[PDB]
């Protein structure tokens, strides 16, 4: 029961997360965005001012289909123009359950952690709460928390179109299918931002607009049985360094997807329920 027995959220947080100042430009952000695999940059000087997410950065090309000049202008854009200002944060002395509740109820994939003077000291993301499953009973199967009406994309579809769809539906990841509707990969916002970062760095739109999803997608298919525990799902996500697991039909078509967001939702439920069972 020791992961739940931490004095506070400092037990879980990533220290030294990527930070930039409000005076910095998006070019610098494109270089740092995937540092530590966080996928977000805290914007701060003395105090936290904003949070620049992967979505925030991918939105820079939302109204293009994009010149060398356009990419240069993105590169030189002040971070303040795209950051989420006044982000929700937790204090370093605060508890793990409150952080889970915030993320679950208000739909945040990360919380900056700040000290009493509002200075950033760390960050917690969905990934950091996966360790809490080590101390838990096996209560729920993957089937209960997986999503089943899975949005997929065909493997030859343009990456810019993949991005539009992800941003529109609010998914970080789309399983990729072939001619027989079999799953051949997963394209992710991390994939997409790697490519957009290259396009921005080189002022060359081809790195983003010239790619199809099969060119950049994750090709490791990590699957799980829908009757396996959410704890096993969590453990596997930690070991395989991924944020989703696929549930496949016998014919290798998609049945469902379970993500670290789903596992956070489930964890919230487990914790709330263990409050009741002690009654
Ligand atoms: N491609 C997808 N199709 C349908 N649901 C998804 C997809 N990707 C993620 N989800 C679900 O959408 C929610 C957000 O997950 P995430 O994309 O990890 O932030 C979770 O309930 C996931 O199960």
């Amino acid at each position: 029961n020791l992961y739940f027995q931490g004095m506070n959220i400092e037990t879980l947080m990533i220290k030294n997360p990527p930070i930039l100042s409000k005076e910095d430009r998006l070019g610098s952000a494109f270089k740092k965005i995937n540092e530590g695999g966080i996928g977000r940059i805290i914007v701060a000087n003395e105090k936290i001012e904003g949070l620049l997410t992967t979505r925030d950065l991918l939105s820079t090309v939302e109204s293009y289909c994009c010149s060398q000049g356009d990419l240069y202008h993105i590169s030189t854009t002040p971070i303040i123009d795209y950051m989420t200002p006044n982000p929700v944060t937790v204090y370093n002395t605060s508890d793990e359950f409150t952080a889970i509740n915030i993320m679950v109820t208000r739909n945040f994939g990360s919380l900056p952690v700040v000290d009493i003077n509002d200075k950033p000291v760390g960050i917690v993301t969905e990934r950091e709460f996966l360790l809490l499953y080590k101390d838990l009973d096996e209560i729920f199967p993957v089937k209960v928390f997986m999503s089943t009406k899975v949005q997929t994309i065909y493997k030859e579809v343009r990456l810019d179109q993949a991005v539009k769809l992800m941003l529109r539906r609010g998914f970080r990841r789309l399983p990729v299918i072939d001619d027989d509707n079999k799953v051949v990969g997963i394209v992710t916002v991390v994939n997409a931002i790697k490519q957009l970062a290259k396009a921005v760095d080189k002022l060359d739109p081809d790195y983003f607009y010239g790619k199809v999803v099969k060119d950049v997608m994750v090709t490791n298919l990590v699957t799980i049985d829908e009757l396996a525990s959410v704890n096993r799902a969590a453990a596997e996500m930690i070991v395989k360094r991924i944020g989703s697991l696929l549930i496949l039909n016998k014919d290798n078509t998609i049945r469902g997807i379970i993500t670290e967001r789903d596992l956070l939702i489930a964890l919230h439920h487990i914790l709330v329920m263990e409050k009741f069972k002690e009654k």
